[PDB]
Formats: structure tokens, C-alpha cells, sequence
């Protein structure tokens, strides 16, 4: 039995400099990945209410927390994002199936709920485009389980993963730290030439994933030249996306009545034309 | 020596009773069809001269003849497409390869265009979900040849197709004109109770493809109970735009530089919510 | 020893805004149907108690369940029908001769009341025309005995049998009822392009006829484009009445008296002009 | 090319008492006669100038003259009668195919009509319901050309048709006229037992076709105990007229406008049940 | 236990004739007469699924049914007032307490859907002040228990109830039907001269009350001379919501969250300034 | 003779950050405080000439000054209530009847109105419900005179008035002011734990009443945990406008015209949902 109406929320997140109808935002970017793989799209508001958020929570069927540049500790994104966290586990751990993914600073934000320390460190990450060092423990993934294997050579040895990051964490803080160890299986590490960090991981007994990496550029993303845009590029992107939306599809929350998901959805909003300037063609504002 | 970089225009159509800021749209499951191919969309205008199409055509790398209601003779869409057409054939004929797609109507107005003629008829086919009949000619067929193996058995055999078209061609019709008959290779047909008609063709010597039925709408239009959401109705979305756009990536036509491209995208237009009413969640409206 | 002044009932149904003078109906075309094959048509109504029904049964040689857009639960029709079929039933089975016969809706409300299940899903048949493509077991049929050679074969090739309906019973939801499959003899199947359902249907052990399709239009409704009118069209009309009428001779019930009679037929009442705004040029509208 | 909405005309008739709302009347039978077979009905009023008729003729298929018991010479029935019986001959020979049929009365006006005069005796043929004695000439005939041949042996042994009238012209009568020799082709003959009359009969190079009996009472007529009612006779019925309205579908005229065809139907009018009283169940009455 | 922040449903109805942000309307004297006795209000939609209403229901404190000219049967209205009706019923019948108010068309309504009867028949009542004529049933009574001893005499004396209805259910009409005596207990009765009407009510078994009267009119309305705006007129448009608040303050839904709350207050919306027309002051109109 | 039509002057207020569209308020709590009771309200606008003034005052019947936060001596507020306050003072000499009622920060301007002098004192009473605690002087009093027994008592006992302010009279500072002590008689007093102040008084010789406490909220406001609520509360919120409105009931100016009277009234105007932010859930702006 699967939903094949699935609706997936985007967190948003503080806007650097906040003003009326600009406290937070969407790249869209992240919409575009999820609606690509048959999902619609739900944007999540930051600073609401717990009842707001579990009622959201238990209307939508996944989660993603995408990347930014916006604290870990003490944002809007961070307080909405550990809320979700929450939410997820205990739905999950009660059987209500319910997938979360996490791009970038949304993976960072991850070794942190769960580790509930800060672990990270620099890397020279900020605009490479890399192929995947995958782990031995890929072999029995279940991210990676549906994707075609001439995809996964490529991806082994191809530029196919876009990183524009600062921070990470080296394996050896990841190893070092026995929530982390406990609760997630790598899959991917990459290097900056000294620093060996985790780059691809999904939970052991969560339908929980995150990338260091920002899988939803490759197709979407056309203002800097270490987006990846080849055919394996394009494919990675839609294979990713495609894995989470049907995990996705094993979650049968609805709406309580079509009204509200009308409301909720992401249709209501009209993105603007950031690409002239901003890493991001089009990016969604709110109040 | 691919492009990388491809940008892809599709055509804007008349509105049925139009005014300002609104005489002609383009359903925006059009432009995310493109997109999560890894292209960039141009919106193509209705009612402009020949010679401001032969500079845009001289600027991207593809076009795209979308469904809809208008007129095939009559309307600033028809007489769009037809310069469109002929400015393709032209440019192919000069080892420029320029490919281009028809969908739904879009399908339909090719087979006007290379037949000289109105070879349609009316079919049951006004709202349902329909698996394709292959011809024993999709064995080395262009369109098909990435699809995965076990995507192509359940295209065969699964509601993955969607059709709202009230006209056809029927493989009679289409077999009895002799211009249609030796210059498109048929790949699929389907039936509706009664009549057989052709739903995907591509031309034996030019990269024209045109699907009947509307691959767009699987993974992007919720609005109506005919539209498959199926893992590989998904997919079928995927590759069915993969592989056009990889077409395009053929193409080396650029604009004359970044300002223009800015000026050009769709990018610069927002889209109005349309799904309560209308069968599209989202369209863009046009001056 | 027949009965050659077959009176059949026709079952009224109720309205949807209803009126005084107004609250149930019947379509001309079913009165017409009958009329043509020699039979005299009483007007059977929609609530009213089992005893009335009991008196009425006791007095027409027949019954006719027309199509329609009523629930097959709720309504007066499904009641008075559900009476009938049992009451007939019983008749049969004690050596009493009574045919029934079921139109479209009438054809469902049969498969419900004979299994005690709804067993009916969604097709593309709300307004075609379509041969019957008639299963192997109507070379021993009854129904189809005394059609002329030349109308089966017009009948297997052309589409002489009128689809206006959105809901039928599949082949495979038809031969997984162990009810169903007791019953009832299938003589056609049809397609919508994807789904196989009955089209055609008699009892092994009761005069109990049933088309999904609407026979009756061919000769006496003119207001759709997707009723068949050739002449082979006109032919199917007159056969299927002819059947059914014959089948009513052999059944010997007569009205207590005369005037009683004569107070029954549809003569009483006069149709409306419905045809410039509905699929039908007249009907009968009833307190 | 065919017309496969036929409209066909059936002339009124003077009242016997002559009041308003009730000059001219219809019998039902005819009409249902004629919609058996395929065609729509307009009824063709008594007391109109030569321009609304030939509009009228100029729009509708084919014409009916009914039994009756009008005059021959002095009725409108009669006038009306006559000019479209010239209307008709002319249009023929232009080649507008344009058919004409008889019936009883209709017969006898066509006798008069296209010999000049008067050749009518008394015949003891006031109800009895006889087979037919066809001519040598049947083997050669348009009129029975696709009655089944059991229903032409039928009709040669068996009471099918019924007879009720007091005129007919007798064959030593019709012999010796030469305007009629050479026009009409004699299918069948009867005797009442010393007077041997024409029963059937068809113009050699005119669809002009003529019965002294009535074909429409067997199917639709229940109020005398010489109408036959047998399987047969219902089928010599709907053949008569399947014949007839096949033969309007050769021509072509049409209405000027829908909202004139709309208005000139028998769907216009309603009938009053005279059953009790008279020969016919249901009878119109014009104004 | 009570709920001391009670938010109260008012149900708006369909607009004359209809335009965009116009389709349906509330009188702000239905909502200026709840908020005076502390509650706060909740607009509720007129064309709306039921799982919509289900929301609404179980997250508001009571429901008011306001008057209005629209119909009793087939309007926006009344099928979201027959939904909230059984949804009433039903909480009570479980123990959780629910109320339900209907003026003067709500009142119709209520005699509607608890009969399954139209009993409705003219008075002489659009427009007159009167006094209430008490039966000896308020000496029991819900409604009137908190009323000063020296306002039920004035409201027995004084006209201080204003009638504008064209329609009552006479006391005739209402003992006769079965449904109507055994449930609802009548309060006072009204006479125009020749029909003796039933004017408040309250269930026996349901905290159901409906006046024929609209009690919201004397502190609110000024539009219209029959309106009274005596002191003790003002302090029954008091007494009359102050009950139907209390009532309210024993239910205890609430909305899933502020958010949700504040989404549906009718403090989002803006009332239009009506009064030089209408009879009422402001109006709030809806999309 | 009384006025049965009473209209209100309420007083706008200096917006603390004065943009267009917003120089001035009203708290829409007042405007329904007064409805309520039977009154239409008129917005007395800030920044205005005498002559003005005079023109309203001379057709209004009556005037409120709210609370707020803006200065009693420089504000636009503070010279439009001296201006209505010696106007008042002027007609009630003359025979005149026109009553003033101050709320809060108008309570406070009444005691420097007619002191001359500014005589508050701090006191911690910012957001708290308190009982009023009745001085020997209620028992005369015309406040409280139709107030019911019951609702006297529960205001001694029960926390039903909200206090929401900085500063206050205590009763040692106004005895000792002898223009204070022979003006006013003060009804109750309230104390913080340290001072104990004027809560109500009202004019020995004039329609003067005020409150330091807000009567109000209670019903109207819903935004502050120490709003009470309680059905006493809802009553006595009632019974203080009651109060009031029945005083300018005996006020019998009126405007010139009807087109004059209905410019002004408060309809004209449309409240902004402020609730979310401000302690106000409704407020009018005017420029």
C-alpha cells in the first residue's frame, strides 16, 4: 500500500538581513528536486508554533532540510528542523514510516541533532565539483539500492557531486563520536587533499539520508561553474530525488481536507529572479 | 564538442478571450518537464515577426510545440510553430542539428505541417491512462534507445501515458498519406475501444519527436484522476525529457552573451495558481 | 400457448431537483423500444409499497430496468428493482415465466443484486460507439438466437451499440465473483483502450438479460453524436426488443380486469420535449 | 452519400367535428411507425398556402400519406396530398431523390392523383386480417428486395396483414388504366371473395410506394381483433418501414436552420389517449 | 470544566448574483451580536468538501444558522448547514456538547432538516415589531432561564422582537408533524392576523434553538423602522446571544493551533459598507 | 422625549510612529463596547479646529475617552477631550444633557481636567483583573442602579475588571485635592498592595463617569491572559455601556442631514487585524 500523492516539506530559513514579506526563504532550487520525482511541495515556515509544526508533521508525508547559511544553534531553521527531528523519530519508532533528508548545511545540522555536539571543521570545499569515494558498506545502501549501475561507476569516478561547503566532518570525528557511529552508515567520504570527510550517509534504522554534497543543483542551478550539468549529473540528480520521494510514499499522513492542502502548498507563492547575483536562480521569500 | 548549457524554447498560446497581460500561456508543467532534464527554458511569444524568431531560433537549442485548445490554422501559436518548423528543417539541412518536440496538440500540428493536410479524426480519448503498443520498429528507434529495459516492459504493459485529446491520427489515415508515411518513423500506437491511432513518432531523417499523449504531466500535474503517478509514470517523465534534452545538447547555437540569456528565461515570470479551476496547477501568462 | 398482448413494466427513477408532478422519471426511448417489438408498456413507479409492487408484478408480463444516474442503493429505483428481481426469481423457479431485462444502470443494479456486492470500476466509456466483441459462448446463446447472420457479423465489426456509462464491471472482477460467475452467461466483452469489461450478459437458468451498453438509443435518440444510426444500427434496435418481447409471450399474467388495465398503460401520460437541453427527445416525468 | 438523420412528413387530416384545437389530426401509429425504423417525424399541417409547403417539402426526407376517412377530392388532406405528390415527381426528376409512400387512403389519393381519376369500388374488406397474394412481379422488387425470405413465405401463408377499408381498386380496374399500368408495378393482390384488388404495389421509376393495408397497426394498434399480433407480424412492420426510411436516407435535404428543425417535430406535440373510444390508442390534434 | 475563549461559527450563504470575492455573504450583525457576549467568530464557507467542515467542526464551540433569502434545499447554504446539523447530533449523542442556533431562515432550516419536511407556508411578517405570546412551556425552559423576571414581561408586552420573513411554519403545521412535536419544545407563538406561527423553539434533547425573529437586529441595525431600539429591545438582542454563548462556553474543541485559529477568526476580513441600500449596515462578502 | 437614535463621539488618538493613512487610532474594542448598548459610533478626528469640534459636539449625543499611550498634555488626544470636556461642561449648565465617559488614560485626563493638575502615581497594576471594591458612596449611586444585584456582588468578589496601567490617583491624593473631592463622588477603589486608588467614580453634577479599569475588554479582547472573561464578566461589560448609552439617550442633538450623519459614522471605516502584535485584536487607522 503506497500514497501516491505525496507531499513533501522544504524548511525555510532567517534571512540574512530580515524586513516585511523577507524573513525567510526557499531556493527553489529544493522544489523543483522534489516536484522532478512526483512529489508537491509543502514550504515550512520558521518561528511557529510546536501544535503548528506537529500539525504540519502530521499532514505531509517527508521532510527535507536544505543547505543555507544560517546557525545551527539558535536560528528559526534550527528550532523548525529539531521539532521535525523529533517528530520523525518518534513517528518512525512507532511505525508511521516518515523519511528525512538533509542537503548540506541540512546534513551539518543532522551530526548535530543526533550527536548533540559540534563536530565540524574546515575543508577546502567551497566550489569543487566531486565524484563519490564510496564505502564498502555502499554495497548493501539502501539510497543507492534502485540507482542503475553504470550511474554508480560514473559516480564513482566522475565530477558529478557539487560541494560548496566550508565545514565538515572528518570520518575521524564522525568515528570518534559513538552517537554518530551508533545511528548513521556511511556511504561516501570525500578528501580536500587533508581532510577526510563524510559526504553521503542514511540512518541504519531511520529513513533518515543527508548529503554534504547539494544533489538538486546539477539540473537547476546554472550561476556557478562547478555545477556538474553532464548527462550522469542530470541523472544523479533525479535519482537522488526519486529514492527519497519513494520513501516518501510510504507515509499515508494527508491533509485533513483538500481546502488545507490547497493552502499549505508551495503553488501559493511566487519565487523571484535571484540568478543575476545569488547562487540560486530563483528563490522563494515569506513572511 | 557538446553543449552543456542548453536552453530550450517553448511556445506561448492564445488565450481564449484575451486582455492585457494576457494573451497567451504556457503550462508550466511544460517548462519543469525541461528543467529537471537539466535545460533552461525560453518562453516563445505569439504574433512576432519572422524575423524575431529567426534570431530567437538562432539563440537556443531546441523547441518544444506544447498541448492545448487553440486553433492548428488560424491561431498566433499555428503560425509560430510553422516558422519554427521550417526554420528547423532548414538548419538540420545545413548540419545543424535543431531538435524539435510536439506534444498533445503540439503532436498534432506536425502531422499538419509535413502532410500539407487535416488528417484528423475523432477519438474516445478525452481523459485516460493508456500503456503504449510498440511497433516492431522501436527496436533501434532514436527516442527509446536509454530507456531501461524494465521501463520499456512496463510502458507496454501499465496505465503510464496520459491522454486528453479529443482528435487522432489513425494509423490508417496516417498510413494512406504518403508525405507522413515516408518521413516519420511510428514507435507506439494505442487504441481507444474502436479506433487505432499513432501516439509516438520521430522522423527517420530529422530530429522531430512527437508523443500524442502528454509525458509532462505525470510527475507534475495533480488536477484530474487520469494522470498516472506511478513510480515509472515517474520515470517515464524523466527519461521521455532526457532524452530531448540530451537532443538539444547537440545543438551550438548560444545567445551573444549572459545579458541576453538574463533578459530571455523564464526566469523573469511568475506564475499564477490555476488548479482549483483549470487542469494545470500553474501557468504562465503573457503581454 | 403465448401470451400475444405483452404488457412489460418500465421502472421510473428519481429526479434530482424534484417537483410536484415531477419527482421521478422515465426516458421515451425505453417506451419506444418496446412498443416497436409489440408489446404495451406500463410505467412502473418508484415509491410505493411491496404489496402495490406485488399487484403490479402479478398483472405485466415483463420488466425493464432502464439506465439512468440514480444510486443503486438508495434510491426508489434500486428498491423497486431489488422487489422485482426477487419476486421474479421466485416466479421463474415455481414454472411462472417472467423475463427481466437490465439497461446501462440496470445492467449494474443487476450485477449487485445477483451477488451482493459492488464490484464496479471506473472506465473511458461516457460517450462512444463500439462493436461487441462476443465471447465464444454466444454461438449456444439465447439472446442472439434469432439475429440474422449478417447483423452478428455487422454487430463483431462496426460500432453499433452505444457507451454511455462510467462505471462497468471488468472481465476479471466479473470471474472472480463466484456469484457472478454461477449466474450469468457472458456474451460480449469490450475495451476502453485499457480495461476489459461486460458488455453483454444472460442467466443459465433464468430470462434475465443485461447490456452495459444502451440499445435502445440507435433508433429513437438523436441529440449525441456517438449514437450509431446506420442502418445496421437501426437493425441491433429492433432485434434486442424483438428478443425481449418474445420472451414476455411466453409469460400469462393479465390484469384482474380490463379498466384496471387500461388505467396502468403509458397511454395516460404525456412525455416532455426534453431534447434541446438532455441526451434525451423525451420523457416521462411522474409524482 | 446518404443522410442518416432522415426527417420524414406525415400528413394531417381534416376532423370529422371540426372544432378549434382539434381541425386536423395524426394517428400515433404512423409516427411510431416511421421513428421504429430510424427516422424523426414532422407533421405536415392541413390548411397551408403552396409557399409553406414547398419550404416544407424543401427541408424534410420523405413524405407519408396516411389511411384516414377524409374525401379524396375535397379535404385539405387531399390538396396537401397533391402537392407534394407534384413536388415530388419533379424533384425526382432532377434527381432529388425524394420517396412517397401510401397507406389505405393513401393508396386510394394515389390512384387518383396519378391516373386523373376516380377508380374505386367496395370491397368487403372492413376488418380481416389476410396474408399477401403476390404477383409474379415481387421476384423483380425494390420494395421486398431485403425482407428475409421466411418472412416472405410468412407473409404469403399467414393472416400479417391487417385490412380496413371499404374502397380498393380491383386488378381487371387497374389493368385497364393505361396511366397506371405503365406507372405503378403490382407486388401483391387479395380478394374479399369475388372482388380481386391491388394490396401492394411500387412506381416503376418513382420512389413511390403504396399499401391498402396498414402496415404500422400489427406492432403499435391493440383495440381490434383483426390486427395481428404474431412474431411475423411484428416484423412485417418494422421491414415496411426499415424500407421506407432507407430510402429517405437518399436525400439530402436539410432544415435552414436547428431552431426550425427544432420546432417542426412531432416532439412538439403531445397525444390524447383513444383507446377506449377509437381504432387508434393514441391520436394527435392540431389546431 | 467550560471553555471560556468560545469561538463561534456563523455560516455564510450564496450571493444573489454572484461575481469574484462575492459569492457568498455574512451580515455583521450576526457577528456584532455573538462577540457582545464573548465569543469570538469564525466565517464558514459556503462551497466546501465535507472533510472541510468536519475541520471546522470539531475545532469551533457552536454554530449559528443566519437568516437570509437563499433556499431551503438547494443552496451553498444549506447543504454546509445540514452537514453541521449532523455533525451536531451526533457530538451530543457522544457527550460532547455542541450548539447549534438558527434565525429566521436558520430557523426554517432547523424545521427542515428534522421533519425531512418543507412545512413552510406565507405570513404577513416582513417587516413588524412584536411581543413574544409565550406558551406555558418557557416556564420549564433552557432558553429563558436566565432572563430578568422584568424583561419576559416586557418582552411579553412591548414589541421588541423584530419579524421580516416572508415564511412560518404554522402551530397548526408543526403539532401535526411527528418529528417536529417530539423534538422540539415551542417557546412562544406569533400571529399575523390569520396564522397562528411558532416563533422560538429549543430542542428537548439538544442545545438546539432557533427564533422565526431576529434578535440581532435592535442593538445593531438602524437601517429599517420596525427595527426596535428600546432599552429593554437592546438588552434582549443581550440576554437572547449571552445564552447562546454560555452554551458555547460548554464545548470544548479547539483548533489545532493558534495558527489555525488565527487563520479562520473573521477579524481577517473587512466588512463593506451596505446600509444606504440594504437593511443592513455592513455586509461581509467572500470569495 | 428620548433620543432612540444615540450616536457616540469616540476620540482618535496620536499614533506613536505617524505615517500616512496612520496619524491617529481607535482600538476597535470601543467602537463595539458602545454598538453594543445600542449606539452608533462616530471617530472624533485628531488634529481639528474648534469650530469643527463645535459642529460635531453639537450633533452627537455623546462622547468616550478611551484609554492609550499618548501624553496628556501635548497630544492631539489631550486638546480635542479639553475642547469636548468644556463643551460638555458648557450645554449641561444649559440645560443640555451630554454625558462624558473616560476609560484609563481618559479617566487619568479627567482628573487633570478638572484638578488643573497632574496627581499620579506609579502603581503595579499593568496586567491584572481585580474586584472592585465598593465605597459607602455606591449605594446613591447612578452608575450602578440598574445594575443587577447578583452582578454587584460578583464585581466586589470576583476578579471581573482588567487593570492595564502604569499610573493612577491614589485616594489620599484625591481627597486632598478639593477640586477632585467636590466634583466626583467616588464608587470604588483598588489597591496594588501599597497604594490604594480611584478605580470609578463618577460627577456629582454632570454626566462625568470614568474608569480606571477596562470595561471594554472583557468581551471584545482576547490578546492578555489578565482579561477576564468569566459570564460575569461578559455582563458587567454590558451593564457599564448600558449605563452610558441610556445617558445619551436623553441627548437629542442630531445632524443637520441624513447624506452629513452618514459621512461620518464609523461604517466609512475598515480596522485592520492587529492582534497578533498589539493588545488590540482590531484597530482603525485614520490619516
Amino acid at each position: 500500500k503506497t500514497n501516491e500523492r505525496p507531499i513533501i516539506g522544504v524548511l525555510a530559513q532567517d534571512v540574512f538581513d530580515p524586513k516585511p514579506d523577507r524573513n525567510s526563504y526557499i531556493a527553489a532550487s529544493y522544489v523543483k528536486f522534489l516536484e522532478s520525482a512526483g512529489a508537491r511541495v509543502v514550504p515550512v515556515m520558521i518561528n511557529k508554533s510546536e501544535d503548528e509544526y506537529s500539525r504540519l508533521f502530521k499532514s505531509i508525508n517527508g521532510v527535507l532540510f536544505p543547505g543555507g547559511g544560517v546557525s545551527l544553534e539558535s536560528s528559526g531553521y534550527s528550532k523548525a528542523a529539531g521539532i521535525f527531528y523529533r517528530l520523525a523519530l518518534e513517528a518512525n519508532s512507532n511505525g508511521d514510516y516518515f523519511p528525512v533528508w538533509g542537503t548540506c548545511l541540512g546534513f551539518e545540522l543532522l551530526t548535530l541533532l543526533t550527536s548533540g555536539e559540534l563536530l565540524l571543521s574546515h575543508t577546502n570545499t567551497s566550489g569543487i565539483a566531486l565524484p563519490l569515494d564510496f564505502t564498502e558498506d555502499v554495497k548493501g545502501s539502501r539510497l543507492f539500492k534502485e540507482f542503475p549501475e553504470e550511474l554508480m561507476k560514473s559516480l564513482a569516478t566522475e565530477p558529478l557531486t557539487e560541494n560548496s561547503h566550508q565545514w565538515s566532518i572528518t570520518t575521524e570525528n564522525f568515528t570518534a563520536n559513538k552517537k554518530l557511529k551508533k545511528f548513521y552508515r556511511v556511504l561516501s567520504t570525500n578528501t580536500d587533499g587533508y581532510n577526510k570527510f563524510v559526504s553521503t550517509m542514511e540512518a541504519y534504522d531511520f529513513p533518515i539520508y543527508a548529503t554534504q554534497w547539494n544533489p538538486e543543483k546539477n539540473a537547476f542551478e546554472w550561476t556557478r561553474p562547478y555545477i556538474p550539468h553532464t548527462p550522469s549529473a542530470i541523472k544523479t540528480t533525479f535519482y537522488m530525488a526519486n529514492f527519497f520521494v519513494n520513501e516518501a510514499r510510504k507515509n499515508l499522513h494527508s491533509f485533513a481536507s483538500t481546502e488545507e492542502e490547497e493552502k499549505a502548498l508551495i503553488y501559493n507563492y511566487k519565487p523571484e529572479y535571484t540568478g543575476i547575483q545569488s547562487a540560486f536562480e530563483q528563490t522563494y521569500f515569506f513572511n
